[PDB]
């Protein structure tokens, strides 16, 4: 079996290599890049998202998140209060002020002592899940806007039609800005891409361990757990790599810098936070390998993880005895 301890692995392929999407996937995969739950890939060196990003400022988010933390530093939830418009040229300079900037450390390691003393303390505004792309339309190689859909695998795989559509979206972090304990909508693949800025650091539980995190999740928010069966769906649960390493909970860190790709795997828990003013584009999809990982996806029926139009149908075909009740929670 390869990677048996379910390191991150990370990838460095050629230009010719770059050219078929699923191929590669299916190479990393062939060396046990999945079993970490997230793996980062370093584009090669001719390759760009873009020519510049000079003109992006005028970039709305409509709906800013102001991320505020309850519990304590190691072990805590976050609610994200709804904030007024602003472009991201007012979001840039905001994630810069006195106020929200990264403060002065030696090294990554030293910054991310910082957070996870100090998260709890601040609110950082989070411009999340923007449907748009940063690929030039001439960019042919790793493009998220032009991904092959997870609805054309499923047809491919298992011969129905649905609906729905499987578009990118932009997130415009700052500094302490925080994603959550997730796995994907349906326990999909994802792909994020950073475009630009500080780097973003994340945590992945391997997915043969998934299981165990959510044991632990469970008895750390006992009453989100007695809430709903699957509340790391509502994406508001943060525990430290401390508290994790005192539960014995296997895991992984990395930290992303502007330029590479993280693919997280299906069943892979993953957490993390901004080091400062960045844009991240990401897309979920789907290989053949993934279908039985949407058969067996836990779903959110409580009705707080409230998911797309698309999603529905994945439910539909893959769990159409789940299908009634959990539809309910989504109307
Ligand atoms: O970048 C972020 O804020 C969150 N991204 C993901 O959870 C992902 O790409 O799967
Ligand atoms: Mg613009
Ligand atoms: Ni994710
Ligand atoms: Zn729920």
């Amino acid at each position: 079996a390869q990677n048996p301890n379910c390191n991150i692995m990370i990838f460095h392929p050629t230009k010719e290599e770059f050219n078929d999407f699923d191929k590669y996937i299916a190479y990393m995969e062939s060396q046990g890049a999945h079993r970490a739950g997230l793996a980062k890939i370093i584009p090669p060196k001719e390759w760009k998202a873009r020519e510049t990003y000079d003109n992006i400022s005028e970039i709305l988010i409509a709906t800013p998140l102001q991320q505020v933390a309850s519990g304590r530093a190691g072990v805590f939830t976050q609610y994200h209060k709804k904030k007024k418009a602003m472009t991201v040229g007012e979001y840039r300079h905001l994630a810069n002020s006195k106020k929200y900037q990264t403060p002065p450390h030696q090294n990554f390691e030293d910054l991310e002592r910082k957070y996870w003393k100090n998260r709890i303390y601040n609110s950082p505004i989070y411009g999340a899940d923007i449907s748009g792309s940063l690929f030039d339309e001439n960019t042919k190689q790793w493009n998220l806007g032009h991904l092959g859909t997870i609805q054309d695998l499923l047809e491919k795989e298992c011969g129905v039609v649905i609906e729905g559509v499987n578009t990118p979206y932009l997130y415009f972090g700052m500094w302490k800005t925080t994603f959550a304990w997730h796995t994907e909508d349906m326990d999909l693949y994802s792909i994020n891409y950073l475009h630009l800025g500080e780097p973003k650091t994340w945590y992945v539980v391997p997915p043969e361990h998934g299981q165990r995190l959510e044991r632990l999740a469970r008895e750390l928010f006992p009453g989100s757990s007695r809430g709903c069966g699957a509340f790391l769906r509502h994406k508001v649960a943060l525990i430290s790599p401390t508290v994790l390493k005192e539960n014995g909970i296997p895991f992984n860190r990395i930290t992303q810098e502007a330029g590479e790709f993280m693919v997280t795997f299906p069943y892979g828990y993953h957490a993390g936070f901004n080091h400062g003013f960045n844009c991240a584009e990401a897309i979920n999809f789907a290989t053949p390998r993934w279908i039985d990982y949407g058969k067996m996806a836990s779903q959110c029926s409580c009705g707080e993880a409230r998911v797309t139009f698309s999603m529905d149908a994945f439910v539909r075909i893959l769990q159409p005895e789940r299908y009634d009740l959990w539809k309910r929670g989504q109307d």
